[PDB]
């Protein structure tokens, strides 16, 4: 990550490079709630197979995952399993033991910002059968009281994103800024902070939240009631957003948080990032890769997780920051600009990545 280590926005002739790591940076060490979150899909992973192999999978995507499941359990009885290291002792668990520490991993977070991290996967395991079969959705599954947006909020506790935003609005106080697939507002509440640095002071002219679907609209626009001048639109970012309405080029910075992985084709999602952006402006796009298997157990119950081979992503949607650099390039940006890890590698989950038109 050498070439990437500062900030250069360029948007006064004031501009001095500024070191990454002031700007983009981990917010705490957390290999320990990481541990215990690995523990506990570890644990529902484990509890989930003999209800998976007597379930009728209805898709062809549950099956894949089921497949999938059954090969990871095969490394639980490895040694050295990423950040399960005793993955063999939960195997060893009785089938009664397991769910008891599970529901002791359970009644620890709850009240924490942990809850969503530790009950997600719960959920899954619990649910897993009237998902493969049909007879629930995992979406509504984990919509239920509230765990979506506190898991995304658990996500973005990891990355201090802050001071990248503060230096872009002190620079900048008119900055017109467009989130893509903003969904629950996780990211949007830590940028709106930034922007909002004291009472009476809004280094913004203009937030458009966007998402695919509209249907987030009405509680993102509850949670941010406190904030001027946020307009909430519908945006498919797969798609030429000047025909759905977006003026081309009327926008400093576009906010993506681990939704551009989504899209079916990455370059042609990134040039209509570009086709928004103004000469100079700037992507800032919050991206998981993870080196364990955390997010294929949340979210390989839906079909979107199986695409990506004919988008060079045969692994799986969610790629590296070299891999974004890579195709940043082949849509019109220069490549990357500055890069933070919300922890020291090799074990974080979203790279903060900050790419500038080319
Ligand atoms: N093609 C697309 N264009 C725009 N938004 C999309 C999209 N595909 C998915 N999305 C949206 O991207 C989000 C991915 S969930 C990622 C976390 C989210 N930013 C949050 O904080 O809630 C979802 O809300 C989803 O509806």
């Amino acid at each position: 990550l050498s070439n990437w280590q500062t900030v250069d926005l360029q948007w006064t002739p004031d501009s001095t490079p500024t070191p990454v790591s002031q700007l983009l940076h981990p917010t705490r060490e957390s290999q320990s709630e990481q541990e215990m979150i690995a523990r506990m899909w570890v644990l529902c992973a484990i509890q989930m197979q003999e209800k998976l192999k007597s379930a009728t999978c209805t898709k062809p995507h549950f099956e894949k995952y089921r497949n999938w499941l059954a090969s990871e359990y095969e490394r639980f009885k490895q040694p050295g399993y990423p950040q399960v290291p005793d993955s063999g002792d939960l195997v060893a668990l009785s089938d009664g033991e397991r769910l008891k520490a599970m529901n002791e991993m359970r009644e620890r977070v709850k009240d924490t910002y942990l809850w969503p991290v530790i009950e997600g996967p719960w959920r899954v395991y619990d649910n897993v059968v009237d998902i493969v079969e049909g007879r629930v959705k995992l979406v509504k599954v984990l919509l239920k009281d509230g765990l979506l947006e506190k898991f995304y909020d658990w996500a973005n506790s990891l990355s201090e994103v802050r001071p990248l935003i503060n230096l872009m609005g002190r620079t900048n106080p008119g900055l017109r800024i467009l989130e893509i697939g903003a969904g629950t507002g996780g990211t949007t509440a830590r940028v709106f902070e930034g922007l909002n640095p004291d009472a009476g002071k809004q280094l913004y002219s203009s937030y458009v939240f966007t998402d695919i679907s509209p249907l987030f609209f009405d509680s993102a626009k509850r949670r941010f009631e406190a904030y001027d001048n946020v307009e909430y639109r519908a945006l498919d970012i797969s798609k030429d957003p000047v025909e759905q309405g977006f003026e081309a080029g009327a926008y400093d910075v576009v906010i993506a948080s681990n939704v551009l992985h989504a899209t079916p084709c990455l370059v042609e999602t990134l040039k209509n990032v570009r086709t928004l952006l103004q000469p100079k402006g700037f992507l800032f796009n919050q991206e998981l890769s993870p080196p364990g298997k955390y997010v294929d157990f949340m979210v390989g119950l839906l079909p979107g997780w199986w695409l990506g081979e004919a988008d060079g992503r045969a692994g799986g949607p969610c790629i590296p920051p070299a891999e974004w650099d890579r195709r940043l390039k082949q849509a019109g940006f220069e490549g990357l600009h500055a890069v933070g890890l919300d922890s020291e590698p090799p074990f974080y989950y979203n790279a903060n990545m900050l790419a500038r038109v080319a």
